[PDB]
């Protein structure tokens, strides 16, 4: 904790709910961001700016021109370079003081489990129902909190599933896209990760839905499934 | 419209509410963003990626280290370089095919006036009651929509005020030109909290320009601590030195 670091995190450090204590927890944490698209992009950005000690940025894919409409971490000049690489380099410029691990690949089976295990919080930012279901299993297995989100068209979806698993996991539950609608969701995944890592009390047993056209939120009570392939 | 453009805005074009015609509107619109900090930085980012034809970015400050915790558009390498310049520069790399203008100053007097004029929509991204109150004055005078927001600690505030002023203006809700007792908590602010807010200013600017039907004259509050939203109905103050 030197002059540079104090100034760097000043707007958090002076907050009663974060403070030196929280900043210290953040700097000792490691978050896994599976997927660096519309969601993961702003998320990684805010968690790096917040000073999360270690960020594992996982993604097996390259930038694309259509990507530049909502994936704010990239520029046109990165158009064909891999994402996990670009992100990692661009985030290092933002905060050179933290650990930024590029995991250029599609996480599955063991590779996934090794990552989920070595993580404090996992952010599912992949927009693929299958991956999620796998991620969920890894998280429930290794009792590691999972923050997952969706975003299609003008609507968004968010869940925070944590270790006691009191309201079940994702298995118990189960076009285009406007830039901002994915961003809000992404940025929100970050807010929850920070609040979780710094110990801030926050509601978790629910599915937060967003409708960006009407501009209103909704919530659905989640409930663990009596006899489930995971939470047992 | 182009073919390269079609690809870039594809995810947006495929939307029934935006479609190709709407994308043209976005590409023919001009958005003034006063302030390039915690709110403006992500706002400018999402509007550029969404293809807003012209974007005027106004900011008199430089990039300071403490900013790098929430003003996602900048990097440490940018320390001390002026915000508007750095901002313009980086947006250009995101979308070279857009009109980006860098205003290195504090919009006031007439400067702020004719700038609001030429603007289709204005985004107040200044966290300063004063500036905010005169932006309101100018926006109501030159009948230009105004999307204002603010963030302190774990709380955020957003508000959309449209031309007819059916539900009043900012002055219709705050006669003074001085801050509220939101002076204590102001020890700082949570990154994602102000982020959500600026990003929402962008969503609302997109919908307004692409003529989508979305509420206004509603004060929207966000509690980052509990992660809950609230809406306070607004209504013109009979005798607002601005509306009335
Ligand atoms: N199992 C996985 N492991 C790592 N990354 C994944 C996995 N599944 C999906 N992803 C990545 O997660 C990201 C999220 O995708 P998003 O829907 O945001 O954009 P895209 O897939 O990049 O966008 P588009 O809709 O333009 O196809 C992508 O960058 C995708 O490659
Ligand atoms: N009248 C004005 N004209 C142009 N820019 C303004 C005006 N008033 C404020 N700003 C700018 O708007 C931005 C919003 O600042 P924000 O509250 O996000 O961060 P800061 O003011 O830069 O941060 P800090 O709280 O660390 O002081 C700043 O970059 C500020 O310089
Ligand atoms: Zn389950
Ligand atoms: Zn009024």
């Amino acid at each position: 904790m030197n002059d540079r670091d104090f100034m760097r995190y000043s707007r958090q450090i002076l907050l009663d709910d974060i403070a030196l204590d929280g900043q210290q927890k953040l700097l000792d944490s490691q978050v896994l961001i599976i997927g660096l698209g519309g969601l993961g992009t702003p998320a990684a950005l805010y968690l790096a700016g917040a000073g999360v000690g270690t960020l594992v940025l996982a993604d097996d894919d390259d930038v694309h021109l259509s990507n530049l409409q909502r994936q704010i971490l990239f520029t046109t000049e990165d158009i064909d370079r891999p994402k996990s690489q670009v992100s990692q380099q661009r985030l290092t410029q933002l905060n050179p003081d933290i650990q930024l691990t590029a995991l250029q690949q599609r996480l599955t089976g063991e590779a996934l489990k090794d990552a989920v295990a070595r993580a404090d919080v996992v952010l599912d930012c992949t927009d693929n129902m299958a991956t999620r279901q796998e991620i969920n299993a890894a998280c429930v297995a290794l009792n590691t909190p999972l923050i997952t989100a969706s975003a299609v068209g003008f609507g968004g979806q968010l869940m925070v599933l944590t270790p006691p698993w009191e309201q079940g996991c994702y298995r118990c539950l189960w076009a285009g896209v406007v830039g901002p609608v994915v961003g809000v969701m992404g940025t929100l995944q970050a807010l929850e990760a920070i609040k979780l890592l710094s110990g801030i009390e926050t509601p978790a047993g629910e599915l937060r839905l967003f409708d960006g056209k009407s501009s209103q939120w909704r919530s659905l009570a989640l409930r663990r499934a009596s006899g489930c392939p995971v939470c047992g």
